[PDB]
């Protein structure tokens, strides 16, 4: 038995393990790159080895020294998205099980796709610069050579120079400041991660960055007139960290801290190992948006203690942690409450199913990526289709309190490891061995690797959803005469959470009569909603029912914020629409030079330019 990481072009786990990083490196904010030392601790797993392989994307390479002296190295051509292998070779052959430290001195390219690189303008204080890296799936080869796989896990220390008036944070906990000794105006600040993690939890950001303290074990860091709001909007996080505890087992990373990113940050939150990184789009106002919190603090046990062996199985981080993020909820604010999000992730699944086709290769479970670029194929598949089949059999198996039970042992089992979808149905048939014949009944085929709806939808407690069913169904149905009876009234009693799944159910069967739009916004006022989930769908909606005054709405906060989820349907939407098109394709334009690189290249490719 052997499997290999087919988005790596590094030499694999069973040929040689990176066990430790020692970073050294400055952060240049007028040349945009990263230039320093990467010293890698390598354990050889085969008698004889000369040289390995390590993965690389669009950088410079200075040197590579052993023991002292120069080595000799060759990239090879460039294999698209995948990047430019690298070969070094060893001046001493390695038997098993021997380590070598093999220190390669590079620099970054200013268009790293790990990378974005923020001008003073850019930011909030106006005043600095900003970067922040975002490593997952396969950027980590982006910033440093490495095995660019989650099958290889290894400590790290880091020690990286900033100008004085600027501040470094890493996945890491702080070791502590003190001033260059070779140094520039400039602040060497030191890191250590004494846990194995995934190269692709590696992370790094450098802004004018303050912090405040909104828990034993948290600090929310942001720009200082962010600092504010964040501190309010997320003090649950230790409450959620100690509920998060009584469900996977121990906390392992010592700290939780929180940092809340520029408008431009790619995605909801990654769990990024004792530095959470989250949008500014959580910024409700009310708290509503805290799951995200509870998702990327389930992580540190789903994710970040037993990772994906490789991304074909991704299923296994975010199916589980999309599990445990809706128990955290579920404790917090009821069952019912956690039946609510279940059925709404249900509907996000059917969403991703109809707009990939239900015979799309990226609706399977358990998806090949061969010679697919990772950013391409992600979507919500992996984190609902992944929820489903494990609410689907803690129903099966006798209940959230047994179900749970099987969750502890398994994050305990597979704790600082890297496993596949195989190690983990094994270890389900291993913990349920008294009821095998109940396992028996499922259909593994189906669920695992077939495109679609999965075959068997779960059991929906409705309590807090049929109010939503009610009135998107009384939207969807609307004649003239039925626009008149339509009030504010009518959202008396729903929760922020439920105006939203409102709006999701009523965005399924868009367009909806012109006239009928125009009257929803001069009833609920849903224009006056900052709440970005609900502005998004509402907006999606009005554009996709052709309100031309709904145009700059939608540019506007497809531009102003880069959270994918949010900007790259938006852009879709407005493009379809007729009227709205040119404008569509020319705001992209003036914008992608200033935008994260991966959200420009996918929003490009959705648009149909370059
Ligand atoms: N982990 C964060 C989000 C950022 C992220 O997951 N990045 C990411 C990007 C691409 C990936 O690619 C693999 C993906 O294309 C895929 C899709 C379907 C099935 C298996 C794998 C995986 C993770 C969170 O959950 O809060
Ligand atoms: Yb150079
Ligand atoms: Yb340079
Ligand atoms: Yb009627
Ligand atoms: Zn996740």
């Amino acid at each position: 038995p052997e499997i290999v990481d087919t988005c790596s072009l590094a030499s694999p786990a069973s040929v040689c393990r990176t066990k430790h990083l020692h970073l050294r490196c400055s952060v240049d904010f007028t040349r945009r790159t990263l230039t320093g030392t990467a010293a890698l601790t390598v354990q050889s797993q085969e008698d004889n080895l000369r040289s390995l392989v390590l993965d690389t994307k669009d950088l410079t390479i200075e040197k590579v020294v052993i023991n002292g002296q120069e080595v000799k190295y060759a990239l090879g051509e460039r294999q698209s998205y995948k990047g430019s292998p690298m070969e070094i070779s060893l001046p001493i052959a390695l038997s098993k099980n021997q380590e070598i430290v093999i220190e390669i001195s590079f620099e970054t390219s200013p268009k790293s796709s790990a990378l974005q690189w923020l001008t003073p303008e850019q930011t909030s204080g106006k005043e600095h610069p900003y970067l922040f890296s975002q490593c997952q799936a396969i950027h980590c080869r982006a910033i440093l050579p490495c095995q660019d796989t989650p099958s290889v896990k290894l400590t790290y220390t880091a020690e990286v120079s900033v100008p004085k008036e600027l501040v470094a944070l890493m996945s890491a906990i702080r070791d502590g400041e003190t001033p260059d000794p070779e140094d520039p105006s400039r602040k060497i600040y030191k890191f250590i991660q004494k846990v194995p993690i995934p190269c692709y939890l590696i992370a790094l950001v450098v802004g004018a960055l303050e912090s405040r303290q909104i828990g034993p074990r948290t600090l929310v860091w942001s720009e200082k007139e962010q600092v504010e709001k964040s501190a309010y909007e997320f003090s649950e996080t230790e409450s959620m960290l100690k509920i998060a505890e009584d469900l996977g087992g121990p906390y392992v990373w010592g700290q939780y801290d929180l940092l809340v990113l520029p408008p431009s940050f790619p995605y909801g939150g990654m769990e990024n190992p004792c530095l959470t990184f989250v949008t500014p789009t959580l910024l409700a106002g009310d708290k509503s948006l805290s799951n995200v919190i509870a998702h990327e603090i389930s992580h540190s046990w789903t994710g970040n203690l037993v990772t994906n062996k490789t991304w074909d199985h991704f299923w296994l981080n975010e199916g589980h942690t999309v599990y445990l993020e809706r128990h955290i909820c579920g404790r917090l604010f009821g069952e019912k409450f956690r039946h609510f999000n279940a059925l709404g992730g249900w509907g996000e699944l059917q969403n991703s199913v109809k707009t990939f086709g239900e015979t799309h290769p990226f609706t399977k479970l358990v998806v090949d990526l061969t010679d697919i670029d990772p950013d391409v194929a992600y979507s919500s598949v992996p984190y609902e289709k992944g929820f489903a089949l494990l609410f689907y059999l803690e129903q099966l198996l006798g209940g959230p309190e047994i179900f749970l039970g099987f969750l502890k042992a398994y994050v305990e089992k597979f704790s600082y490891k890297s496993i596949t979808t195989d190690d983990w149905k094994d270890f389900l048939y291993s913990y349920f061995k008294d009821k095998v014949d109940v396992l028996n009944q499922v259909d593994w085929n189906a669920w695992l690797y077939s495109p679609g709806l999965p075959p068997i939808k779960p059991n929906y407690d409705m309590t807090l959803t049929n109010a939503c069913i009610a009135l998107s169904q009384r939207w969807i149905t609307a004649k003239e005469d039925d626009l008149n009876s339509f009030n504010a009234t009518d959202l008396k009693d729903l929760s922020s959470h439920q105006l939203n799944e409102f709006l999701a159910q009523t965005l399924q069967r868009a367009p909806l009569p012109l006239g009928h739009i125009k009257r929803m916004q001069e009833v609920y006022n849903f224009n006056a909603i900052n709440n970005s989930e609900i502005r998004f769908r509402w907006l999606r909606l009005c554009i996709q029912s052709k309100w031309e005054d709904a145009i700059p709405l939608a540019l506007k906060m497809a531009t102003e914020q880069g959270r994918m989820k949010f900007t790259r349907p938006l852009f879709k939407d407005l493009a379809a629409f007729d009227k709205s098109h040119d404008q569509a394709v020319r705001t992209y334009q003036e914008h992608k030079a200033s935008m994260h690189p991966v959200t420009a290249m996918l929003v490009g490719k959705d648009l149909k330019v370059d």
